[PDB]
């Protein structure tokens, strides 16, 4: 079988987000280093298992792509797509490489994302850099559980993991990245009630609200798609928390994984332009997205042997 | 009087928070100092045992004399620069330090969201450091960093006022300094090498003996005794701190003491060097880009106003 | 097809709730069966990974047939009572059963409020226990309990029903039994006539050897082989429970097993004896007061 | 004077149990008494250093007179019952408090069990309540509880009895009352209007500001100030305990402090209100079914006796 | 459908290895004992669930298997080949049984080799008997990190158990055992930089040295071996500090389980014979083997029904 | 103001126990060690912190204590007194300095141990070695949970530290070792309730057995001692199992600390010479010495300022 990245990963209470892009002539570099990740993701956290539970999650861009390989591509890798709504646009923003890290602790993100950007240092320029935190009770920036409905054992596997129908890059998936800018002051002026009707779950006890009472324009309505066999479209998601107080950011980092593109792209259509029912997400009148960039990460296989 | 959390255990995340306050912004900085027990309380309580959230809260010299009325704190002054032959310590500006220490660094984080929440419109931010220590105790340069704090009775005695200046009996002096690191030349050194700049040996953490100790090592030239034959002593809660992209590579200095003339003491030896030693060797591998001093009271001081 | 938590790692706390459904309580039970799953995982998030909050629903012989039409579960009927020469295994009202285990008790309750709060006017509680390891993974008679469980393929192999009855796969047969303890008679025995009650060693754990355990002993009577010369195997979870004050000193009784035939048969050695034994010598000091049997089914039958 | 363990570190489950002395079990209750600390120690040091059991053991006005013919602490005399417009703290019989914490329930059961063993033929059981830590550290109403305990010198200043009563130096003074819930009322109000009844933020647990927080919420009527405007203070350890059959919701309340005197101020203030409160609002959705004043000696004055 | 025993345990923190030899006459107890072994596993650990971790690996040897066994073989079940180098020499020493037992704790590890060794006496001679322990991260005697390059997960399950190959063996395997004494003054004496040539990896981070400077006579680059499909040839050793400061004993304790024996023959040959390119690998410069046995450590139902 | 060495240690898993001899000529030798042991400890210590917890308690013997240093001696010093029983006895064996040192895990323990021997390499001579381990919850080799009575904060102070009766040595402690090896053949046939009839504790819940059916010769009712003015002399002891399967070789490590060996030599002579109600202590029916040896330990700062 073939070895998919840790793509799978518990959630962890501390990550790195780098995208970086590809200077010209940086191309055998970054071969170089591909070939070579896995080792230093073991290097960095052997000696800090059982406890430091590290992982790297490597991701190549469209353009990045056909500038590194010759051959196949992966079925449904292209530039990420600018959503205009009405009201809320999603951003297009550059990136060739991401490296998503996770840690129990941000040092050891640190430490691996050292060695990594060590290796890459005048064959790369950097796009973005975020060391998220997750609260100790599992909640995000906007004070709700976060994770909640994300499958797990073979249900994950099935929605996150490209398999026969794109054989040669079985193993691999598609993550999806966006930053958000939280408008805090307006999101702590809504009453724990109107909050609740903006995400579709109860804030204390992280419980659905009924269907009877859900809002059609809360997240969790927008963000629930059925697919062709009547069975939920699922994704993968861990979003981390981020900011710096002195320049009152207080973000979410988006990070979805799915088996195909199509899935992610189907709910940003939905929170962004809207349906028959609802002109949008309410969680984008708190958010504003400033990056978004699309990834394949291969199986392990695939970049230990090139 | 009962001190603030100045004596508290090893923590592996910090944010350090130096803030100016703007004209006018007296009142409200007051409020929050008088408030900042019962945040840290608010934030910590809900995540004990495991959170280990504390505030340790300073005032500047000049920052005093706008808030309070009355005696001043006997050796509260301004950071005192110092121009070496070849390293300089620069004094930039602060009136309130705010040192949030955790296991983690939400808790941090969300203590640091309601202090500048209440003083929003009051202050002016000058730094903020968000501080991760390496899993094995180790700082920036790879060695293990505190190993000579000192502990119980000994800390005490070396980080709190006392009978000498009675009105603040249970405060200490905090200095901060921001260091950049030269990664690139510290990597380039041998072990052995580093170990002689340090002291101290890389990986057992077993001092070098006074034969082998060089006479510029930062070990030797922050040992000092004081007219009595003893040792003088601070408390160092040193933090890495960084960003992969800019290559800045860091470590957040703050040291606690009874008296700023201890720290003063290190820092003058450091930086302009003794009959044996032209400076510190550690700082032709770091620059000191910030300092400040600040007096950190008595935890019922800053509740009484 | 997805089972239910059966084979949960080891809790150091449980809830059981059992329940009777009230006339006209249907509707209202069906559309919480839909939801269960989702409630699990919406009070066990908050505390992942070391909370191991985990609901296995059970439903009895007579609820089945007022919820569901088409087939019923092959195995499925009431308890049987046994009305031994000495000892009596009763039979007591139970249509639906929660089994909430969790690393800890507020997980457990929080999840049985948000259960009961959803049933509210359509079930009547018959029995609640709370349940609590103790030290070692001992219980109330002192002795470590659990240790001869099977694990892994043999675990599966043992507890959840397969291509005997199709339409049903990945369910499995729960067995409950509250049991108070006569404490002051047991320590009265010495520890060497308590081993001989039991079939294994008090402070270590190791089972006698086959020369020295007594006929009636609890391992021996419950040890059955099948048609292949295979030991039959059950997942037993009993958790200790009681109230200093009343002098209740009880073991929750819990076996799951992929047809009711087997526990049947361990039940029949235990209260009926057999030619070598009166009857399970732990019965002397244990009186059981509830019996229920119920179908917990696949998780994704629960879903549609 | 060693005291007992009335400062115990953060535990998550707790044993009640409240007795009454039967005619002529006087001779047992002293014997048990003078093993109390020996079988805490049998139960408890086997599971050092995480099992952190311990047993605080108390003794009511009338049991005190039956037990011990010398000098009575200052302070000790029946819980005096309050009979208020709307809410009555009602007084119930206790002779002995048996109040136990670990980190775990079984080591609590286990010394409850050595405990009553004893006790069989000489006690009537009162009142028995299994307590839990309810996620971070929330009571059934919610609420984060416990905050605002004083901590390390303070505590002891505020809890122990000193020079003021110098014969029973290292002793304490607690108060009991298990309070039942109403959830359904309370689940009836808005988050901001629960906030208005306790006085804090809910999800944060962050103190209302003076000028919002209402003059009868339960944090503005048990802050008291002394002669010298110092703040009264106590120590609560507040339990959940319940059962979901039952319907049973509640807070186990037990207050220790250096004099029952601060403690009666508080419930006064609460049940019989003040100029600018009728009551404590938290009695709206709180009803007392139980209340018993005990003396915790010193645990050498235990270890002493015949 | 075969069962293997715990080759591939999580990762513990203590162990005892204990090899015997069995007496003439021994061969009915020690049966009896091999149909046992998973009972007693069971019995001493299951009370420490799940935090334990206790495991039992039981091996046999060429001749002892033709003592114990009637019938078939298994394919590389042969005595350890005793390598003499021109320097350094593989000794052969005398071994019918392994006991790999490893745990969180060492009291559970030593708890069922009393339990083994109880139901062995008089049927057995001790041949040697180590107590391992972690040291610090995941380091050995020599301060470098160690298990940093074993297989995990799938492609662990497919260097270590025996498959169709041997269909009557599938789910056995084969452990190499050495026991090695360091020379730590004459190590000591060496630059970090010179240690790292030894061992073939940077000592503090534990980052493999790149290709251009590895020495050929390193550890890593002699024990770095392709088959004839140029695919690694991987084992899992699973390698324990031990010794005696007062005897100046400070040793590794080796055990390398296999599919087959010849990867780690072939390893050890390079080790101990060199290659055109390295004389030696320079790590036994400062390590002497004074034990060499090879077993095979049958599937968990192969000893069961005996 | 005399700071004690951690004579008071919390609870910990692991110890090794190191008593050597000083050779002729190795006084100045150390002197030096004895100087730099605090700093050693720190060094090894602080990496592991807050969860190492690792101490070295330092004993200097009668006779070494005459080599090293002049001047005023402790009061108390004197070596191991021998106890020729009837039937049993305690034997005296050499040892000038004793390292008792203790973590939470063995590789601290085993770290010091080495830096301390690497110093003291040509100027000692090792006599005895015993890596310790905590078995279950705290029992020792025979079963029972061993420390439950021990004193605890201010009473064990009292018990264990030289104050106003040896001015010049305030803050010292008194160490007796004694090495013991059980007969757990014998002991085995004997039934639990005989068991607890030898050491005078249940044996599964260590409650202590009442005084109408506690032996005069078990362990507890012989060590139990009262002064003249009727206050219990207490020592805290720090028994460590240790033990080899393969030597048949189970042992208990006793280590007794106290503020003057009058205290222990008096629990010994009971033990071994007996009283008119008892010939000898029970346990050692089952126990033989086969160390003995008694040594100050100082303050730290005696050795400090050397
Ligand atoms: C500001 C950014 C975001 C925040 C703070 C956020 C937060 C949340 C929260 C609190 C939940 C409920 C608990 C849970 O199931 O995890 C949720 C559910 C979900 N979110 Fe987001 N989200 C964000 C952006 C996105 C985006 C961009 C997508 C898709 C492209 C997405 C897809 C989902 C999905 C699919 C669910 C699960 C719905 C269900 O089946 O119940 N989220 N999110
Ligand atoms: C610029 C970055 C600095 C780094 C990376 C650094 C690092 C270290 C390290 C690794 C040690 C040895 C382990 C220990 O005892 O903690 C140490 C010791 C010490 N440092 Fe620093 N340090 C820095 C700055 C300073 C400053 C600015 C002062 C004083 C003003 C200072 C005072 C000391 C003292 C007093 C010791 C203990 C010396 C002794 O053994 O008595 N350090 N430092
Ligand atoms: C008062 C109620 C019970 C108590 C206290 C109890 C206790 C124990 C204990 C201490 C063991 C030995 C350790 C272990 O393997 O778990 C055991 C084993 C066992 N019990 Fe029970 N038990 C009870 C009821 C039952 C019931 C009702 C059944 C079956 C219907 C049952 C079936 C078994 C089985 C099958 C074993 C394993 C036998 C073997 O293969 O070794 N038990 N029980
Ligand atoms: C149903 C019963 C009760 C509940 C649910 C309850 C709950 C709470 C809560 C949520 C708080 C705020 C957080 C904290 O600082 O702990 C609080 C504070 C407090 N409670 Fe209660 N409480 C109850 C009864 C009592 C009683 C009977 C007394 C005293 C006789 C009392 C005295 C206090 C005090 C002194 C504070 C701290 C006020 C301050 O200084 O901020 N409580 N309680
Ligand atoms: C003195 C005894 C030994 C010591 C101290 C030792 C130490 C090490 C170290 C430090 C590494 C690098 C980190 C790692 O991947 O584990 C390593 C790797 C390895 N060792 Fe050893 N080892 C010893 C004996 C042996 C023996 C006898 C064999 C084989 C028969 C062996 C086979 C290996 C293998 C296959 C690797 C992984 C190489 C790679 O592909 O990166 N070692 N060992």
């Amino acid at each position: 079988e073939p070895e998919p990245q840790m793509v799978l990963s518990p959630l962890t209470s501390a990550a790195i987000f780098l995208v970086v892009t590809i200077d010209s002539g940086g191309e055998d570099t970054v071969r170089d280093l591909l070939s070579d990740v896995a080792s230093l993701e073991r290097a960095v956290g052997f000696r800090a298992q059982p406890d430091g539970r590290l992982s790297c999650v490597t991701g190549i861009g469209s353009e990045a792509w056909d500038r590194l390989f010759s051959g196949a591509r992966p079925a449904g890798l292209h530039p990420f797509r600018e959503l205009d709504g009405p009201v809320h646009r999603a951003v297009a923003t550059p990136g060739d490489l991401l490296f998503h890290i996770r840690a129990s602790r941000l040092d050891l993100c640190f430490a691996l994302a050292t060695e990594i950007m060590g290796r890459l240092r005048g064959a790369v320029t950097p796009q973005d850099e975020v060391h998220g935190f997750k609260y100790f009770d599992e909640r995000d920036m906007l004070g709700f559980v976060d994770g909640t409905e994300n499958p797990t054992g073979a249900a994950a596997r099935r929605a996150v993991l490209v398999g026969a129908e794109d054989p040669a890059f079985a193993g691999g998936s598609y993550a999806v990245v966006q930053k958000y800018l939280h408008d805090i002051d307006a999101w702590e002026g809504l009453s724990v009630e109107a909050q609740e009707r903006v995400i579709g779950r109860r804030k204390m006890t992280d419980v659905e609200l009924s269907d009877d009472v859900k809002p059609a324009d809360s997240h969790v309505a927008l963000t629930s798609v059925t697919g062709p066999d009547g069975s939920d479209l699922e994704i993968l998601a861990d979003n981390m928390p981020f900011g710096s107080v002195g320049r009152e950011e207080f973000g979410t980092y988006f990070i979805g994984y799915a088996r195909t593109p199509e899935v992610t792209e189907t709910m940003l259509e939905r929170m962004f332009l809207g349906t028959a029912s609802a002109p949008h997400d309410r969680i984008l009148d708190f958010s504003t997205a400033v990056t978004g960039s699309l990834f394949f990460t291969p199986a392990a296989d695939f970049l230990e042997d090139l």
